[PDB]
């Protein structure tokens, strides 16, 4: 399989071009849209890497594009640990859905925040608020693919199951790649000594959603998580070749490019995924 990656949340973490160009990385996530619903204007985040006033975060869209041309899809994430994202109601979901069309999917705007570029697709990292109409934002955001460019739709639930905000979103089928968080979770993630907790979730996981592939996600480095750092030997040793065996293994997502940089995490387990 091969290795998810979140950017953007780190200035000092690199450019997205330069971010693909390492050649370790088969998915990048673009985070966060982390303020949209309720009536409010959706604002992009990304630290310290531009301000998306005045087209200053047009740029991105040659990152995009370098990306893409050498294989690697490009989601934009939705929600993250921090933001006042909400849906308010069905009709919120239609709003924000075609908001999300127009200004990164296919669709036209004059102020998109990321440039020309079209996204492969939509990540959701929804992890607080409200655990309502996110399956609605998943049915409109996948009817746009019948116009004829596929909205990839991902997705980023917490590891114990059922996720509260994605459950149902999840029971839908529609989301194509599934990286599960393996950490800030005691009961379902790796814990000194003990993979059980993990091993078990992961079966959990595996086989109650229709998802086309299901990653283990990780803290890329102890600071990355509150907890659940695994270090790479454990993972390359003993977890890795049970969850392999899953058909529905697709790879391992890390929290994040910044983090991934300090502790060369991606660069020890690289083979192994």
């Amino acid at each position: 399989g091969g290795i998810a990656i979140y950017w953007g949340q780190n200035g000092n973490e690199g450019t997205l071009t330069q971010t693909c160009s390492t050649r370790k990385y088969s998915y990048v996530n673009i985070a966060f849209l982390n303020k949209f619903g309720n009536g409010q204007t959706p604002q992009i985040n990304l630290a310290g890497h531009c301000n998306p006033a005045a087209g200053g975060c047009t740029i991105v869209s040659n990152g995009i594009r370098s990306c893409q041309i050498q294989g690697i899809k490009v989601m934009l994430s939705l929600g993250g640990g921090i933001g006042s994202y909400t849906l308010a109601s069905q009709a919120d979901a239609k709003n924000v859905a075609d908001y999300l069309w127009n200004n990164f999917l296919g669709g036209k705007s004059s102020s998109r925040p990321l440039g020309d570029a079209v996204l492969d697709g939509i990540d959701f990292d929804i992890e607080h608020g409200s655990t309502l109409y996110w399956d609605d934002l998943a049915r409109y955001l996948s009817a746009y693919s019948k116009q004829g460019k596929k909205v990839y739709l991902t997705a980023a639930p917490q590891c114990p199951f059922p996720d509260r905000y994605l459950g149902t979103a999840l029971n839908t089928g529609l989301f194509d790649y599934v990286w599960v968080q393996f950490y800030n979770n005691p009961p379902c993630q790796y814990s000194s000594g003990n993979i059980n907790n993990i091993i078990n979730s992961w079966n959990r996981w595996t086989t109650s959603i229709n998802a086309g592939k299901i990653f283990l996600g990780l803290p890329a480095a102890p600071e990355a998580a509150g907890s659940g750092y695994v270090p790479p030997d454990v993972l390359i040793s003993r977890i890795l070749p049970e969850i392999k065996k899953s058909p529905k293994y697709g790879g391992v997502m890390l929290w994040s490019k910044f983090y991934d940089d300090k502790n060369g995490y991606s660069s020890s387990i690289l083979d192994s995924v």
